[PDB]
Order: structure tokens, then sequence, then C-alpha cells
DNA sequence: CGTGCCAGGTGCCGT
DNA sequence: ACGGCACTTGGCACG
């Protein structure tokens, strides 16, 4: 079928081969319901025993294997990986990524369903409420930080690390912002501390770090105060 | 129902409702190829225009929407979400996470396929090469760091943060390790630096930080040296 | 390309 | 639950 969808339940091997072939050839979406084994070797090494999973191969090369639980595929393979279907005692999907070299091997013990989905999507996701949006707010409304704040750079490389927003205040200090779109953790305060220390090595003792977020974890608040750093409450804007 | 798979191409709304509702009640995997619009509101806010996607709803509430590219769902919902099918101008899949309130709405414009996959999986993933396994190696073979190293605590909480490994050396110094199973970057060093500074205040300047990892980024090397910390090369072990 | 970092990050484990 | 952090993190923007 050259309808959007082809489905075959309990395929024969040649049926199985046929659909996998066409999926790849047509830049379609291959979906398989099968009982399988999965072997991964790559950055790490992985084994998964016999069980039912859903398998998806995207035309861009992405490979997903999902069990009945979580949000995360049990094994996978990133965009740009090449897949082929080898016939050994059972059919085996083999997907290889290079740089770094990673091979994914799915032995298909029984294929309950194979399907080809020739999917048209021209639309891109529009997302609001991000950190960049916070940045834009600050550049178009600096008073949202403090009065007379003068934002200068965004995503600026200082020597070691990249600062979210860099600027000055009314009294002439350098001011660093670390923004976070959620509750700020130790991770963030360490970013901020790191930057501020580097800027001090040049502009000496007049520099302020300011952590801009909707809130802080206990430890963030703790460490923040300890190192004499500041916090301003800010929500990411939605539009 | 006994069949692993139930699938219907071009299903009527009646047929859709049957299988969708069966999927939830039977606690099975729902799979749908469809033309759809997507609306997300939650931590952020999101709009996806009309186009074709694969949709998976797992019995544990996890909800996936995959376009024909990348590895990441364009929208999703975490485990423990609750989904209902709603009949409005078109069928709408509605997944609601509470705690934090997050709403996903999938308007099904045309459903090309709906399927129920009753998947039996008793197997769990066995992965090796983790950072945890790095730590285990070090406690079994402390010499992989340096002669005379005596590892003592693992994931030990110092006042602010949690140190991966705390130990002592031949000079009887307190020693911090941060482990990375892959090439270490600036925040690895920031972590280490953070911990060490905290301990220096208790135990003095004797205290050594060591970054333990298969390799370093240029930037990490730079900050490491600048702060007088150390680097030991270690590859994560694979069973 | 490698470096650095956000992400609706997710998952895990501790208190 | 909140916290602190690893993850085969993935994906992006920038030098
Ligand atoms: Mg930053
Ligand atoms: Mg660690």
């Amino acid at each position: 079928s050259k309808d959007k969808v082809t489905v075959i339940t309990s395929p024969s091997t040649e049926e199985l081969v046929s659909l996998v072939n066409s999926a790849l050839l047509e830049e379609a979406m291959l979906t398989i319901f099968a009982r399988c084994k999965v072997h991964y070797d790559g950055r790490a090494k992985s084994e998964l025993g016999s069980g039912d999973r859903v398998i998806i191969v995207k035309p861009d090369g992405s490979f997903l294997i999902h069990q009945s639980k979580k949000r995360e595929p049990v094994n996978w393979q990133p965009p740009g990986s090449r897949v082929r279907l080898e016939l050994r005692e059972n059919p085996v999907l083999v997907s290889i990524r290079r740089k770094p070299r990673e091979t994914l091997e799915v032995e298909l013990e029984e294929v309950y369903m194979v399907s080809v989905f020739r999917a048209e999507d021209y639309e891109e996701l529009a997302l609001t409420g991000s950190e960049a949006e916070m940045a834009e707010l600050i550049f178009e409304n600096p008073e949202v930080i403090e009065p007379g704040f003068k934002p200068l750079f965004r995503e600026k490389a200082i020597g070691t690390g990249i600062v979210a927003v860099l600027g000055r205040d009314s009294d002439g200090n350098i001011v660093v912002l670390e923004l976070k779109r959620r509750r700020a953790e130790l991770h963030a305060v360490r970013q901020l501390k790191s930057y501020v220390e580097i800027l001090r090595e040049e502009y000496g003792d007049k520099v302020r770090g300011i952590l801009v977020a909707p809130s802080l974890t206990s430890g963030a608040k703790r460490l923040l105060e300890k190192e004499g750093l500041e916090f301003r409450k800010l929500e990411p804007p939605k539009r």
C-alpha cells in the first residue's frame, strides 16, 4: 500500500523484510511491535532480555525501543544512525552510529506487528516560557532586575564559561546574571560564583552576581548567601 | 482479550473510542498514527500545528508524541499522568499531570491507525559502564588513582553538596574525587572546586581535589590548573 | 568539529 | 514531598 499506512500483523520474514525496506526507502516511519532481545555497545554497554517492546525507526535515523513503562526508551540510537535488517536465525535490526561508534542490535524473536507510516509534518513546535524569553524580558525591561540596571551582553563568553547576561548597575559595578526558568539549585549558584570570581580577576572588587529565578532550593539559598551573592525572583514569561 | 495486538486502519470514531478505552482498561500500550494539533500548558506553554505524528500512551500514564525526526518527543507527559479521550469537534486526547498541574491536549484531526498492544515484559535493563561502577572499581583498586590512596566515603554529604568520593592519601590528606564516566567539562570542575573550597575551610589547604575521568575539555583543563586541582585519567569499566 | 549549557530535561536515591 | 546529581543525557548555538 502507498496509502499513508501499511500494517501487517504476524508478518512472514519476507513480509517483515518488505516493510522495513520500504520504510527506509520511502523516508517513512517504521513501527514494530515485537518480542525481542536488545544488545547495546557504545559509550556504555547494555543487555536486555526477551520481552515485548515497541520499536520505532525514524526516517532521520533515530531508533527508539520502549517498554511498557517510563518516558524514556530502554535503548535507542540518535539521528544519523544507519540501520539494516540482517537475517540470522531470527531477524535482527542493526543500527550503527559513528562518532562515537555505537551499535544497537535488536533480535526480533517474534514480530507481532510491523507497520509503515508515511507521515507528512511541515509544522515546527512553538514553545514559550523558556530562559531565552527571560533574557528578552530583561533586555526590554531592565527595571525588572533593579532600577538603573544596564544590560550589555547576552550569552557572553568570559574567559572560562559563558555568562547569561552581563551588565552594569547605577553605581558602576559589573553585574552578572544567572537566569533559571525553574527553582534554582546548587548547580546554578556554582555557575554564578564561578563567573563572578572570573570577572573579579579583572574588574576587581566591584562585581555583583545576581541569581534570577522563580525560587531557590534550600542549598542554593544557603550557598548564595554564604558567598555574598544576590537573588531576584523572576518567572519565565509565557506568551 | 487474548490477542497481543488489535489494530484498525482508518477507524471510525466509534471504533477509535472502543480501542482507546480498551487500551486504558486493559492496561496496554496505545499506539496511534494521526494528523493532529497539540496543546501543552504546564511548566512551559506550547503549540504544535497540524501534522502527522506517532502517539504512544503507556499503561503507566507516560504519553509520547513523536514527529518524523529527532529522538525526543515533541510533547509528552510523565508517568502517573491520567488520560481521557474526549469527543468534541474532533476526538481529543487529554493527559493531565497534577503535582505540578500540566495539561497536554492532542486534537485528533484524522486518525490513520489506532492499535492496542498488550505487551508482556518481565525483563529489566542491565547496563554497565556507569559512574557508580567507576566508584566501585576505585574502592576495589584504589591504586588506579594513586599509590597509597585510601578511599573512605562514597556520595558523602559535606555541608553544601555531595562529594562522589572522599578519601585520604599517603601524606594523610583529605582527598575529594569527582568522577565522570565521560569526558569531563567545566561543571565537573566547578563541582570539584566547590566541594574542595568547602572542605579547605574545615581542614586547611592540605586538601586535594582530583578530577577522575577518561579525558578533559580544554576549558576544564584550564580551570583545573588555575585552581590547583588534579586530574587522573580513568575509563569507566564495562563488565 | 569541540566547548559550554539549557531542557516542560528524566531518572535515581536520600532525608 | 524537596534536594542534590548522573544520564549511552539530547539538542543548540557559537567560536
Ligand atoms: Mg549559564
Ligand atoms: Mg558525581
